[PDB]
This record gives C-alpha cells, sequence and structure tokens, in this order.
C-alpha cells in the first residue's frame, strides 16, 4: 500500500459510557463535540410549511429527474445564488460574492484540502496559528504532501495574532527548508471562540503582501458572532482599502464556508470555496468533482435559503440561544472559580484551567484531563490536542447538549474543584 | 499556485446548439452522454408511495434533526446494509458483501482517486485495458501522482485482454521506470459495452498474483448486463478458487460501484469503495472524509434499496429497457452499413466505423467525426479519445434520449452515407 495508507481518551470513554438523561445517568456528558443543536426546532418547522422542495417538487411540478441527472461541478445555479446571499447577509451585506466565483464542495472539510491542493506543492507547508483546529493536522496534509508550521498565541494578548510570531513563524519554515506558500486562519476561531480583530487581519494582509504569499479565511464559525466586537470577514477588509481590485493580495485572499456549524447541518456535506483568482476557481471547480454536492442536499437548501424571512430569523434567533447557552457555560464555569477567555462567537468556549494543574507542564494538562474524564464524566478536549503552547487551556462546546444538561454537567465539576482543591 | 493548479469540439458545439423536439429541431442530437434516462417512472412511482423518506420521517416520526447531525465517515448503517444487499442482488447473490468492508464516497469518480490514493505513491503507476473511459486521465493521475500505462486491446480478439497485452503493458512501465503498483478494469466496460470473461478474469487474477500487485474493478455499470453472456464479478471469480481466503490475492483485488449509471442517480453523489483488505478499508474510510455522502441522500436511498420489490423489478425492467434500446440502435446502424462490436452492458455500443475513413489514421478519424458534428448534427465520441489504438471506432450512447430522436439520429446518419460514400 502507498505510504498514504499507513486525545482519543476521552472519546473512546464515551462511546463506552454515553450519557443519557435516562437510560444512562452516570455516562460522561458530551462536551466535546463542536455542533448546534441549538435551533433544529426552526429548520423542522420551515419544512413543515414548505413541505415542496424535500418532495422533489418545484411549483406544483416533479423535478426529480433533473435532479438525478444534475452532476455539473459549477454547482446548481439557484444553489450557489442562495449561498451568496447567505454569506453576504452573514456579513451584514456589507460583502457581495460572485456566484461564478463560488464552488461547492462536500463540506469545509473538502474545501480546505482542496485549497491546500490548489496553493502549495508537495514539501510546500502553510502557516496556523495556534491553537487551531486538530482536524488541519490531516485534512490539509495527509494527501497533499504540504506541511503545517505554527503561528504561536499565547494568552498574553488574548490569543491575538502578533507581526513577531508571523515572522518567527516564517522563520521556522525556512529553518526547516519549508517554502511558504500561505497562511490559513479560523475566523471566527476554533477552538477560541473569538472573532479576528481588524488589527489582526490588516497584520496578516500586510504580511501575506510582504511574502507574497496566499490567505485563506476558514470562516465556517462566521454565522456564530453572537457577542461584540463585531465579526468581520477577510473579504471586508478588502474592500476598504487600496487592496480592492488595485492591488495584488486581492487575488491571494481567499474563503472557505460551510452549513455544518451555523445551520447544524453537517451530514449534508455542505462546503465552499470562495476565491477572486480566476484560476482558483477554474481549478477547485474541477476538484470539486471528488466531492461534488448531492443535487437532492442543492435543491432544498436553494429553497430555504432563498426564504429571506427564514434566514434573517435564524440569524437572529442561532445569535440569541447562542449567546445564552455561552453565557450559562461562562456563569457556571465563574462558581467553580473558573475563568474563560472573553469569546463572542463558536460553539464553544476557551477555558482557563491553569491554576488547576499539578505544574505548568502537558503531562500535567493530560492528568488533569484524564481526572474530569473519570472522576466528573465529562469529556472536553485538552489545549494540547490544539496544539496550544500554554498548558492548561480546554475548549469545551455548548450548544450541543440540552441546558439542563449542560447544568448538570457544571455542578459535577464544581463538586470535583471543590474536593481536590 | 501549485503544478495541480495548472476532443471537445462536439460538445462545446452541442452547447450552443442542443437538439429539442420543439425548441430546437435542427440542434445537435446529444449521443456522447453516458447516461440512464430510461427507468425515472419507476423511481418516481416509488417515491409518490412511499412519501417518507423524502420528507425526513420515518414511522410517522421526524428524524430531521438526526440526519442533520449525521456525519460518521462510516457511513450510515441501513444505508451501508441495503448497497450491500443490492450489489449482491446485482450479481444474482452469487457473492455476498460485508457492510463493514465498504465505504461511501461522493460517486465513483472520488471511489476510484481514493483507490489510488491508497494503493500507489506520486511516481508509481496502474495498467489499464485501451480503450478506457478518458476521466481516469484525470481522476486516477491529477491529484495522486500515479500514472497510467495502457494495456492494449484490438478488435482482433473483439477487444479482449490478453496475457502478451498485460506483459507488454507491464514493461512498457519498467521502460518509462514506473514501479507497477495494480491493474484498474471497468467491468462492465465503458466504451465497449461489453461484460468481461471468466477467461479474462482468471488470466487477471494470475497477472496481478504473480506480479504481486492490486486489481481495481470498477463495476459501476455491473447492473446494466442485459444480455449473454452473463456478467461475473471479479469478486465471484475469488470464491470458487483457491483464492478464497486461501491465497493472497483476495487481499488485493478491490470493487469499486455507483448508483449513477444503473438507478440514473448522478447527481446524487453515491460512490462506493469495497475491499477485503482491513487496512484499505480503514485508510479508505478516513479518506472518505473528503467526499462524504449526504445523509439526506443516504436516508432517502437507504429507504428505496430496502424495499426488494423496487430493487427486484427495477433491475429486471432496467435490463428490459436497456435491451431494447440497444437493439433499436444496433438495427438502426445496420440500415447504414454499419456494424457494432458485439456487446450485452452498458449504455452505448462500440461501433466500427472504420470503413468510412479517408485512411487508417487518427486524422481521419478526427475528420469523419466532425463530419457528423457539423454535417449529421450528431455527438458520438471518437475513439482515440479513449485511447484505442486502432482508428475508426466510436461510442454511441442510447439510454439518453427518447426513442423517436435515436431514430431522428439513425435516418440523418443514413442519409449521411448514403450521400457521401
Ligand atoms: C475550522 C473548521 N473548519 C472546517 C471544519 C469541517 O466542517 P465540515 O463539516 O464543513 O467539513 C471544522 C469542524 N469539523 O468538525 C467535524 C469533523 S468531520 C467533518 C472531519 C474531521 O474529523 C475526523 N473524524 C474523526 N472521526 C470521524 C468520524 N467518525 N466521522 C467523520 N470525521 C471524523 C476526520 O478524519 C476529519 O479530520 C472546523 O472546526
Ligand atoms: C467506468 C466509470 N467509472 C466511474 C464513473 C463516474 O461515476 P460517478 O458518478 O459515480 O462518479 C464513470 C462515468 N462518469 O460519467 C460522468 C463524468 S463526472 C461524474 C466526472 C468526470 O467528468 C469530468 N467533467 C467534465 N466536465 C464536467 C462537469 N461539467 N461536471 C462534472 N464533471 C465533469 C471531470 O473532470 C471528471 O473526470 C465511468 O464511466
Amino acid at each position: 500500500l502507498s505510504r498514504n495508507a499507513t486525545y482519543f481518551l476521552g472519546w473512546q470513554e464515551y462511546e463506552k459510557n454515553p450519557y443519557h438523561e435516562v437510560h444512562n445517568t452516570n455516562g460522561i456528558i458530551q462536551m466535546g463535540l463542536a455542533e448546534n443543536q441549538l435551533c433544529f426546532d426552526l429548520l423542522e418547522s420551515w419544512l413543515a410549511k414548505n413541505p415542496e422542495a424535500a418532495a422533489f417538487k418545484k411549483n406544483g411540478e416533479s423535478i426529480f429527474a433533473e435532479l438525478a441527472l444534475f452532476q455539473d461541478y459549477h454547482g446548481l445555479p439557484a444553489f450557489k445564488k442562495a449561498m451568496v446571499d447567505f454569506m453576504a447577509e452573514i456579513r451584514g451585506n456589507k460583502v457581495t460574492f460572485d456566484p461564478n466565483h463560488l464552488v461547492l464542495t462536500a463540506g469545509a472539510t473538502s474545501a480546505n484540502e482542496t485549497f491546500i491542493f490548489c496553493l502549495a506543492d508537495p514539501g510546500e507547508a502553510v502557516l496556523i496559528p495556534t491553537p487551531y483546529y486538530p482536524g488541519f493536522d490531516r485534512d490539509l496534509k495527509w494527501r497533499t504532501g504540504v506541511e503545517i508550521v505554527p503561528i504561536h498565541c499565547t494568552s498574553s494578548n488574548g490569543f491575538q495574532i502578533t507581526e513577531t510570531a508571523l515572522e518567527e513563524a516564517y522563520q521556522e519554515a525556512e529553518k526547516r527548508n519549508l517554502r511558504v506558500k500561505g497562511v490559513l486562519v479560523t475566523n471566527p476561531s476554533n477552538p477560541l471562540g473569538t472573532t479576528m480583530t481588524r488589527n489582526e487581519l490588516y497584520l496578516l494582509l500586510s504580511f501575506v503582501e510582504d511574502k507574497g504569499i496566499h490567505l485563506i479565511s476558514d470562516e465556517i464559525y462566521s454565522g456564530t458572532a453572537f457577542s461584540s466586537p463585531s465579526f468581520i470577514s477577510v473579504m471586508e477588509v478588502l474592500k476598504d482599502r487600496n487592496c480592492d481590485e488595485n492591488s495584488e493580495v486581492w487575488q491571494r485572499v481567499h474563503v472557505v464556508y460551510s452549513l455544518s456549524k451555523d445551520l447544524g447541518l453537517p451530514g449534508f456535506r455542505v462546503g465552499a470555496i470562495y476565491s477572486n483568482d480566476d484560476m482558483v476557481v477554474a481549478a477547485a471547480t474541477k476538484m470539486s468533482s471528488f466531492g461534488l454536492v448531492s443535487s437532492q442536499t442543492q435543491h432544498l437548501l436553494s429553497a430555504m435559503l432563498s426564504d429571506k424571512k427564514l434566514t434573517k430569523n435564524y440569524i437572529a434567533e442561532n445569535h440569541k440561544r447562542l449567546k445564552q447557552r455561552q453565557k450559562k457555560l461562562v456563569s457556571g464555569l465563574q462558581k467553580s472559580g473558573i475563568s474563560c477567555l472573553n469569546g463572542n462567537a463558536g460553539l464553544f468556549c476557551w477555558v482557563d484551567m491553569r491554576h488547576l494543574l499539578r505544574s505548568n507542564t502537558f503531562e500535567a494538562e493530560m492528568e488533569l484531563w484524564k481526572k474530569i474524564v473519570y472522576e466528573v464524566h465529562l469529556n472536553i478536549s485538552p489545549g494540547s490536542s490544539c496544539h496550544c503552547t500554554e498548558p492548561g487551556w480546554f475548549r469545551v462546546c455548548f450548544a450541543n447538549l440540552p441546558e439542563r444538561t449542560l447544568d448538570l454537567a457544571m455542578q459535577r465539576l464544581k463538586a470535583f474543584v471543590g474536593e481536590y482543591y
């Protein structure tokens, strides 16, 4: 077989003994799965009121044959139009997207890998701010032969990207004899739970301009920014500057999007690539061939997203319920004397548990982590799994479980800190 | 951008002037698109009688949230079970498939590339019998860095694979300094329209055993074998031999399947990988992450395929209508004094038009091809596009257009041969 052919304790323990309000009340509570189960009722109500799309019907007529045959990698026109409209709405209509520059893919997972395939050759690299979504270690490197060089961020400044961290990253790549092709960021951030600052964005654009490299912004959480400071898409910063089709960096700024986190439809595999570079769009379009979005799904979501009443109310309501749940987690944690990095987006909080470590080491972090799993029966993510340089931080999700289960988790954790500390 | 980032006349002319019974009767008739539009009515009737699956309902209950959240790359259990049952039924239940060894992918396009990623490293190669599906030149090589070495087949023996052709292929690879990792075949064959013979299969199994390489059988057309000789899956040949988990080749024989051609649902992107090798299944499962099948689609098709009455009648009816349409094309061609390679499967015929060429050259072939496009307003595929070693053969599809349009095409072609020959 080829070479390609050849932190899990929390989950393996979870599957063996999963928590359930009635069938297993002693099970481990899931707080490490970043999924949104807060607004399904809004989608179910829409589906009940508008049954035709899911029924393969349009204006009373059957379009099953037409959809069954639609396999064009340019994507369904009506669906791409609805998607760009939705992406603009998410950004307060401060930026518009050309549907001809959008490429549909089977989830952001597919989109990110495709971008790497189009922008870097095997042996080259991309810079990524730490901590970062651990899925990237496989998604971005596995079949691409591309390497990841970290741009270290620390708690000192709220885990923000600095000019010095970027140069040190660029320097590490050189020392490893790796040619840098770009920087990939997550905005809003997983696992930080914060929106990138305008300052960081200009800092990034200036850096990629100087180095003549690419900037890929994974904005899958763009619709989940529920509190100040405001979410700023990388595309917005380009407009209000000489980069507005008056520079070169404009062609090297790209966005990745998905319906997995805001709408909570990860199973449907709706991802999107957006680029101003005509050649990247052409290349990605052909690559999408290996991971197209089901035409049945494309039709359903074009109908849903074309409804301006649904999109408007969904975003507002999603923001409301997410904010409510995040505050509940923050308040719950405070009662145990546990603080969080001040966040305003995502489906999780970046929790500070440094003062609960035996010592300032990752060995201590894994120790604490295992205690929470076996003693507290809570599954969360140790920061080292996200490549955070300082031991003690944890990602704790809050949008996948019922409010009452969240409270249960908090009181068990409180019982824990009072018992061992 | 990376390197990856950087025969069409018939289609470009088609899009500019596409044929239509009422809106453009002088348009070019499409006979180069291998799609099945013969049995949509059977699927529409089932959907009308069983509306719950498409409605996200099971036993009267809504399962929208559950499906929306299902993103596991091991695939929906009920759907994989229905798929293996269907694959066995297609093969007359002569072979059974373990659902734990099946991996769902976004179409066979995705499945084939993934198999290449798991079996060969960049710089290595796979042998493929010519003529072959031109999509392979991009699908199998583009992002994999793998090369294709042809196993030449000629009309002398009905375009069958011979021991000598295999060794000559294996020899060409060596001369090009390429290490061979396996052979990929299409059974039934696109564009031949023939089922592989038991003789060819044993010949292939013996060859891959000797060379210690893999055998990948793309059986996407397995359900479209409508006439004798019988279709024989590569998996069947393994059973009735010492290869029945009593050898080594057993672990190196793999199958690719899809619902794009038999059921005519290419837009839904339902592909499948099947392998006896535990490691290949594990690897492919993780790779499917880049191209998963929409859970909405998985649910719908698990319901459809779980209905034994539908699957039985669909296969029988598909066989009937396909056979009827193929005979019509064969008879239509005979009237113009044009013969076809005796075939029994697929959605197309491999047509012999050598006697209509100015000379025995590919330049002559392209000449004739362009005449049929501009003079006859018919779009078919020149054999050279499929890498056929002898000029003059063409692939002509018959399952995508109405019977009357097919006849129209035949009479225009007859008018052509009588006018220039
Ligand atoms: C910043 C960021 N970007 C993109 C994504 C992916 O979202 P899409 O749904 O649009 O692709 C995420 C979040 N991803 O969360 C879910 C991870 S799955 C989609 C992909 C990922 O997970 C690994 N994995 C492990 N076990 C898996 C099972 N059982 N099924 C599927 N995937 C599974 C994969 O190997 C892969 O790396 C995000 O935060
Ligand atoms: C033997 C054989 N195996 C597999 C397949 C693929 O079937 P799936 O639908 O299960 O993936 C086929 C037949 N494929 O026929 C359709 C070709 S598409 C699925 C993929 C293929 O076509 C190229 N292409 C060119 N223009 C395209 C547009 N506009 N949309 C999609 N694909 C398009 C791609 O670059 C790719 O190589 C078969 O015979």
